[PDB]
DNA sequence: ATAATGACGCT
DNA sequence: AGCGTCAT
């Protein structure tokens, strides 16, 4: 009983920006601000895709993935912005250096694991403690969490949303252990008001709004943190877990939103998280290998494992283009004047990133996909990197890829080429 | 005819 | 090393 490691040593949260494209664009476009809006990228094949869609344009059904053109009949006056077009291509710049800007506020409170462009990982552990010595003994105050919700609170014996978050708020804190510092809702409470400081510290800041989850691992910090987006955050105690799970489908917890949890579904026959605890950890490792089994066997009671890796910058840097339907690249003119274009985007963001962050890259990893392949990678090599030169770089992935051209003849390229990647890798200091 | 990325796992 | 999974 007492035997059982209930998870519940550390303290992580995950900070997600609030549709992060958009919001990059109305704090440059006042006019976008507070209405639907969408960004797009190539506005000639039906108006754009949609990447990323204000809460406003969401509520009439816009989704990322959607084609402008049907996104404006269920939402005509949607407001648009496109991303920025250089040598042919969308460039990600804007955004990427709209990141640098958040995570770097982030790193102030607490070390930070970059999970994507816009959202990153926290360790407030250490924090915790800190704060929890410095607050004496003394109680914590709703004040001090004016936009967190405590999850399956409240319960028991307003029928308006922040009246609603309140209650459980008070629920939460009236039954607080606040002269213990080792009682883990505590701690997570402590986590969250930090939290809500880094929160306001970006948005003081950057003028941009994000969402957060705090609780004690990186799968439950980010399942918490959708829980109540936009513009709030959400603590996911220990405690909630099995409510929580027991109507929680497979497929959002995340890495089983994919063939694993698809299968984890069907050979178990269950829907939910909370029917994996019936099965032993065995069980699940002859069904899904030793590290799945093992792991799935602890995630169902709300442990997981996984640290957040100090990790602030990317690992790899690349640029890449798909050559969609019958502009698949046919010709080695053609070849390599799109192989120059990406390895001039990925020279000039190379520079950047040594002046930046002091190191430079030692492999280039060249991926072409071909026409009529079903795989979403027909070919990936790896080359040296030595110098940071477009000309170089595009000579040399093209040698690494010239004979996949089967065609009969020397200019034509066989089979048309539908995607084209080149990725700086293996990073030294500099 | 989503598209542009970026991390991590398997052999 | 090259490929595959899952994500955002
Ligand atoms: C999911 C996804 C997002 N993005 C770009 C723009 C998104 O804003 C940036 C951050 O991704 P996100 O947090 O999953 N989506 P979001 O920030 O727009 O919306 P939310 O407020 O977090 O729900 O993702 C893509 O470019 N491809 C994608 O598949
Ligand atoms: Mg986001
Ligand atoms: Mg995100």
């Amino acid at each position: 009983g007492p035997h059982m490691a209930t998870g519940q040593d550390r303290v992580v949260a995950l900070v997600d920006m609030d549709c992060f494209f958009v919001q990059v664009e109305q704090r440059q476009n006042p006019h976008l601000r507070n209405k639907p809006c969408a960004v797009v990228q190539y506005k000639s094949w039906k108006g754009g895709g949609i990447i990323a869609v204000s809460y406003e344009a969401r509520a009439f059904g816009v989704t990322r993935s959607m084609w402008a053109d049907d996104a404006k009949k269920l939402c005509p006056d949607l407001l648009l912005a496109q991303v920025r077009e250089s040598r042919g291509k969308a460039n990600l710049t804007k955004y990427r250096e709209a990141s640098v800007e958040v995570m770097e506020i982030m790193s102030r409170f607490a070390v930070i694991e970059r999970a994507s462009i816009d959202e990153a990982y926290v360790d407030l552990t250490s924090a915790v403690q800190e704060r929890l010595q410095k607050l004496q003994g003394q109680p914590i105050s709703a004040d001090l969490l004016p936009s967190t919700y405590i999850e399956g609170l409240p319960q028991g014996p307003t029928v308006q949303k922040e009246g609603m978050r309140k209650q459980g708020l008070f629920q939460w804190l009236d039954s607080l252990q606040i002269d213990n510092l080792t009682s883990p809702d505590l701690q997570l409470t402590v986590g969250a008001v930090i939290v809500e400081e880094m929160r306001a510290a970006i948005e003081r800041e950057t003028g941009f709004q994000c969402s957060a989850g705090i609780s004690h691992n990186k799968v439950l910090a980010k399942l918490a943190c959708g829980l109540n987006k936009p513009n709030r955050q959400t603590l996911v105690s220990h405690g909630s877990v099995p409510q929580l799970f027991s109507q929680m489908p497979i497929r959002k917890i995340r890495s089983l939103g994919g063939k694993l949890g698809a299968s984890v579904i069907e050979i178990l026959g269950i829907e939910y998280m909370g029917e994996l605890t019936q099965f032993t950890e065995s069980q699940l490792q002859s069904h899904f290998g030793e590290k799945n089994g093992s792991w799935l066997y602890a995630m169902c009671r709300g442990i997981e494992h996984d640290p957040v890796k100090p990790r602030q910058l990317p690992k790899t840097i690349g640029c890449s283009k798909n050559f969609p339907g019958k502009t698949a690249l046919a010709t080695r003119e053609q070849v390599q004047w799109w192989l120059l274009q990406l390895a001039q985007e990925l020279e000039e963001r190379l520079t950047k990133d040594r002046n930046d962050n002091d190191r430079v890259a030692t492999q280039l990893v060249v991926s072409i996909r071909v026409q009529g392949d079903k795989r979403l990678s027909s070919l990936r090599r790896c080359c040296a990197l030595t110098r940071y030169d477009a000309h170089k770089m595009s000579h040399d992935a093209f040698t690494v890829i010239k004979n996949c051209n089967t065609s009969g003849i020397q200019t034509e390229w066989s089979p048309p080429l539908t995607m084209l990647f080149l990725c700086a890798t293996k990073f030294s200091a500099s």
